[PDB]
């Protein structure tokens, strides 16, 4: 059923963003030891037990990019798309708020220690903890570009490790190995957009976010150009590039 | 047989007690470099051992709360809740025992360079090497509210990565999936109280340390209200939400 | 079809590179915190990305001492050779300018607020973002044994986790498990070389780095015998000595 | 054939060391960055791919204290004994010596810099590169001790790791699991005794390291009690009572 579908994506969109926001709040306001890779695994990881948590109910897309890929070229059924969307961009936005809720006192005792305005340009730092924000190095063109580059290979790998037909079937290992993929996209390309990839994974924390106290910035990263605009496009074009890309180089030759 | 499966109970939770304990006690007074995921993958995949030693014979449970979660949920015979639950206890204590005496040495130099008086309020953080102890920012209700949590989200994919009629059959993949979701509860959350989801695991260890000589704030945490209450009720009123919440949301829906 | 497994060669072995050279830029001009496990491991999983995207295509050599190894010991059409070295070698080089290209300004800065000058000795640091140089301390002969014993290793493995008719079939794992074997290699002799073992890995971005403004030490490393060869040939000579030997003392054992 | 065994064990003891000693060789005389859990890790994952290269041929024992339990408690052939012990030693120390003529100038450069006479007592951190010593802390009966609980519960888990009548069973994941097992045993007890569980391991570098310069102190740690003794039986006994204990507590009860 529909209903029982988008409570799936709902909790496995929640899920992903419960362990990758909270292992990021614990490096920022905890003051834990992590370092690229250990983030960037931590968040795949998570991934994939949303994955094994939603696959049998949803097909656990957990992501609009993907959603509207598989629209576009796997048929997935149009009318779910929406019901979808709006059920992981909810689902991202309520985790935020639970490990916000978790990790208040924090927050607050961080931001008295170390003189931090919450919604000040400064706070962006710590903003960071619930979504993505651009290296200080890159420009908005640039940060389109590492998105859609990075979500084309996402999707182009979801496929080939999904794909029955692509060698030896992965069974019950395709979860886990997506999860994986995650993570060293995440190692290899986070210093840069922190490798958003997912729509709903970025617009909903930056919601809360921008209710819980952060203001604009939480929406522009104090940028010329509101960057939340990179972290919701790129990554949905690069996601019918690598679903076409696979279909055209790899899948046209099984 | 009951006393077949007591005995794998005690063997299992002691086990995953010796590797957690073990390298808690390797970064507190041994000087090993660990950041917070080496930590929690390392006890996560303690484990999973523990469930690839038992799970053939008691269905390795190795945790008070999940026993009467399965109990509520999964028709698991009442009659032999209470002997698990004892066998779970006493495993932990032991092996917490077996770890002190490994490392004995260690304990009383480092104590005794470090100027530390074994059951003073300062000694809580040693104590830490065997059992759970809230982070300084937080309180009683925050810190039962985070095991809540957590031991809800251990319980649901528990029966997720376990459930043969979700998605593709995960067979010997199970238990290593679990210690890997182990693994991210605890990076994610561990900062905040230790995630002990567990109340043997808890429990005995600190009654181990009461009993080697950091007295009463082994139990207490040097906090109003003695801490222990936490590890012990937050994890087994999660895990019954937790399987409640996997049936109703995700069961109800294969 | 030929063409279609040159395409996936050249898509395979830019994938590896992607994620491999993309790490390490993040580390270098990125600031990002990787220790030698971290960076070896994202590589690894990187390969065995590579491979599960193109194994039910082209055989997934992106290798070329893997292609005349499996050409001298595997019956590998010996037309299909150099089309796939072209291929391996040109997706190499493309993944290198493009990785490049997303870290564009990161480069310039470092270099900028460092004052190095590109293609001075001292930028051959640098450059090692692209491909590998030897340690300091380790002359030509000496780099040209490790990658000839790292490669001999690496063939002689990849043979064993591939040979059904050894112990249990791995199955869809062996891909991770070249991965993980891949990770080990560059954990434990990263140090020394670089561990290249692949010619393709190590010239085309070599090339990408001399015509991106490194100029000649990109293939001289800066030492009296250009560094470049060894990369170059320890690799293949490698491969065939541990193709030879797993034939010999392993296989005609089973 | 017996000789084709005894080749088998040959090169899978030497490659699990080629390894092992490999990262630590980089973390002492290279300055490479490893953590207690990567090299753990490290160490861990060679195992196996030790183990998935030669299963298939000679069973995989590389180490005499599995050998020797095997013996005892599986029924292995008793004639074979001898001659696996003797591969498994050799392959140890030809693959010490070959690590040390791939890192050869590291270790000389390293002495110059830091004055260290080869040979001294302070000269045993170095050798600490090829085998095992004593933490400043501990005497020799506690060390013993370590030995004997780790390699017992080595020996217990790799049978049940390894028994298709407990649980479902693991397949080709079993040598993988085997690692990961011997990563968490080194991660949690290694800063003790750097957890030898194998006499092959300790001793076949030992004796290289005696014959490169070391001298008499590779043997003795530098320690009243010839220290060598500890991981040469300390296993050998621990892996006795780990078969024993399984088969007891665990397989009578399947
Ligand atoms: C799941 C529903 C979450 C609703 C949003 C709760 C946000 C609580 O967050 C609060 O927001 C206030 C207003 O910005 C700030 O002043 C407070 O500092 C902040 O704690
Ligand atoms: C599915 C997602 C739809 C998003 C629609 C655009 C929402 C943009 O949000 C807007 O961002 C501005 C940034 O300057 C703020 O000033 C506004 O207050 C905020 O509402
Ligand atoms: C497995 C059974 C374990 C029983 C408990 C052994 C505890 C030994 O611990 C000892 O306890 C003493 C009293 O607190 C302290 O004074 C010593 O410092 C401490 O080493
Ligand atoms: C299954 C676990 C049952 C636990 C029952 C409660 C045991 C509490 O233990 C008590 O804690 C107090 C803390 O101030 C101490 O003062 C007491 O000495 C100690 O016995
Ligand atoms: C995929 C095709 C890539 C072609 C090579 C592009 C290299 C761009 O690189 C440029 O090269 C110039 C000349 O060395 C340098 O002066 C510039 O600093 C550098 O950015
Ligand atoms: C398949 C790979 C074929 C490589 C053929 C050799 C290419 C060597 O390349 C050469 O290296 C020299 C190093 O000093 C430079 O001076 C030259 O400019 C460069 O062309
Ligand atoms: C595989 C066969 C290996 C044989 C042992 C080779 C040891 C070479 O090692 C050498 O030993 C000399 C004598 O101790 C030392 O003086 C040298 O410094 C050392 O390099
Ligand atoms: C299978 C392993 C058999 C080992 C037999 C004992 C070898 C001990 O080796 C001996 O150790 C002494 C330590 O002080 C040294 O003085 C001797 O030179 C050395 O031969
Ligand atoms: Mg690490
Ligand atoms: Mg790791």
């Amino acid at each position: 059923t529909l209903k029982g579908q988008c409570i799936a994506e709902f909790l496995g969109t929640g899920l992903l963003i419960f362990f990758g926001v909270g292992c990021v709040a614990a490096l920022k306001v905890a003051g834990a030891s992590f370092g690229q890779w250990e983030i960037s695994v931590i968040f795949g990881l998570g991934v994939a037990m949303a994955i094994y948590l939603t696959a049998g109910v949803s097909g656990a897309h957990l992501n609009p990019a993907v959603t509207i890929a598989l629209w576009l070229f796997a048929c997935f059924d149009k009318r779910k798309v929406i019901p979808f969307i709006v059920s992981q961009v909810a689902g991202a936005f309520c985790a935020a708020a639970l490990v916000y809720g978790l990790y208040y006192n924090l927050f607050f005792d961080f931001e008295q220690t170390h003189h931090i305005v919450r919604g000040s340009v400064e706070s962006v730092d710590l903003a960071g903890t619930f979504s993505t924000y651009p290296n200080p190095h890159i420009n908005f063109v640039q940060a389109f570009a590492v998105e859609m580059v990075i979500t084309a290979i996402l999707m182009g790998l979801i496929l080939a490790l999904t794909d029955d037909g692509n060698g030896v079937p992965r069974g019950p290992l395709a979860p886990l190995l997506i999860g994986l993929l995650i993570a060293v996209i995440g190692a290899s390309m986070g210093p840069l957009t922190g490798t958003a990839m997912n729509p709903a994974r970025d617009f909903g924390p930056k919601v809360f976010a921008w209710l819980a106290g952060w203001g604009n910035v939480a929406f522009t990263g104090g940028r010329d150009i509101p960057y939340f605009l990179v972290p919701l496009f790129g990554p949905i074009v690069g996601a019918i590039v690598g679903a076409f890309a696979y279909r055209k180089l790899i899948g046209r030759h099984l």
